[PDB]
């Protein structure tokens, strides 16, 4: 057996990405996309078509929107039609996150949040097929807990810290997604490090790994889904994780390869959870700078929206 | 004849000294004096001071015998901040800043506590509120802390501010005060860029971030006062000289007092989710808010724990 197929038999496979037609090569269970995922899937060119067709759908469908409305409507039908296909290649369920920049609102955000669960619902998708992504500020978690409590399942990214995604848990949300790379990338540039940390001192993996054992030592519910991935060593890693979230380029070279898998793994409040947060300047920075990033991407796309209308 | 420059300053400019060394902010007579939570550890631990931190200690446990050791020691914490506090006014004839914990920073309702608190240590000396300035930590909880303060007479100086954001809200608060940082600014800046040697004034970005709330705060009519603050030469200083206040270290202020050369005058609504927003699109300004509540934590725990070694 591969590491790939003998990963599936301790950890739900997940697969990151937009490009639908790469998912059928890995079988994951789940999905997931992200704002620059969806930027690429767009940018790349391979869904020209897909593209054309649901800016044509939603200008026909909404006479009374002017231009910026318009724009964003149709960045949340891109959005839906990406996971559409998606769900048409797995099992499970797909991951829509929505635009960073309702990041620190909890009311746009479970507006944002219900928008797309109403355009997969048009489209005949169930609500139980999609999880909505949120990162993971106080303002998304409150968002989560009222949309939990709604009906409607959550993803809470941009996890960088323990104590975040205990408050997580603490709202009843569905999965949270603790990031392996992206601390990995800060502790390289805190000094200067020109390799990639040995596994037992990889501060990414590590942190997924204290997740973990809080949520199961707790009895927490919430999945544990790593994400953010850097090389396939990390995801190895991590192997027994409720679920791993993987880009297609990594599940590749986890099919390709055949040695034995070890399996490794087997209330807050505002103002706490402010400083918890406060106290971790990593987890300060990369929750921040996720934002920013996400939303420079989502603008890039609804540019690419306005030179397409 | 011409003046000194520090003397030419305090003619455009009110003058404050940065320091808990009481013994030297009289060799530069500021109007007012600013302390902080990294400041006060400093003059705690300094060997001069070391009777009066012991006379502290033991005013507190004698009139406090019943409190658990956890509340005895915040309580001597509070007593020590206000007690260099007021060796300072002794020696000033204006007001002098005292910080609050910085561990309540995300916290008004506690942060209210705190500045009542200290205001109380002061009025049991005879110190009316009116000498002394509540410096928090201009976060959005802070800024919120500061606007029910003001409302009770309470003035207050809102600190590490590192965005014209921070700092509108603060004015919109109607809070006496602003420290927009500089310094720190410019270390960032340093740091980021590698530059071995310290930018053109024009291109300083603590500098720039000073001037651009000052002439957003004159152009709006606020009347917070802009006190720059957190410096790293003499020439970040003088590049402010005409703004309402400036906090200077006894280091540059004996710089300021020796130098003669002429000085030139340079200087003559947000919700809570957009408030969040602009932070977050600050890169530095979120890692610097963040860093100095953590950095004055940590010396404040060192303090708790010099406390605890002198029961």
């Amino acid at each position: 057996k591969s590491v790939l197929e003998q990963l599936k038999q301790v950890t739900m496979v997940v697969a990151d990405t937009g490009d639908f037609e790469l998912i059928k090569k890995y079988k994951p269970v789940d999905a997931t996309t992200n704002p620059s995922l969806i930027l690429k899937a767009v940018k790349e060119q391979k869904y020209s078509n897909l593209v054309a067709e649901t800016i044509s759908k939603v200008k026909a469908n909404n006479p009374d929107l002017n231009s910026d409305d318009l724009v964003k409507e149709i960045a949340i039908e891109i959005l839906v039609s990406f996971g559409i296909k998606i769900l048409d290649v797995i099992e499970g369920k797909v991951s829509s996150e929505v635009d960073a920049r309702v990041s620190f609102n909890s009311a746009t955000t479970i507006d944002y949040a219900k928008r797309i669960i109403a355009r997969y619902e048009s489209n005949g998708i169930p609500k139980d097929r999609v999880l909505i992504k949120i990162a993971a500020t106080w303002e998304g978690i409150k968002a989560a807990k009222l949309l939990q409590k709604e009906g409607i399942n959550c993803n809470l990214t941009l996890i960088f810290d323990k104590a975040q995604a205990k408050a997580c848990a603490e709202a009843g949300v569905y999965l949270v997604s603790p990031f392996v790379g992206r601390i990995t990338d800060w502790q390289m540039q805190q000094n200067n490090l020109k390799t990639f940390p040995a596994i037992a001192d990889d501060d990414g993996v590590n942190s997924v790994k204290a997740i973990y054992k809080l949520y199961k030592s707790h009895g927490f519910k919430t999945i544990v889904m790593g994400a953010s991935f850097r090389n396939v060593e990390q995801v190895i890693a991590l192997a027994g994780c409720d679920a791993l979230t993987i880009s297609p380029v990594l599940l590749e070279e986890l099919k390709n390869r055949d040695e034995h898998l070890e399996v490794k793994l087997t209330q807050i409040s505002e103002a706490d959870f402010r400083w918890l947060m406060n106290e971790n300047a990593m987890a300060t920075h990369k929750l921040a700078e996720g934002i920013r990033l996400f939303t420079k991407d989502t603008i890039e796309l609804e540019n690419i929206i306005k030179q397409n209308l």
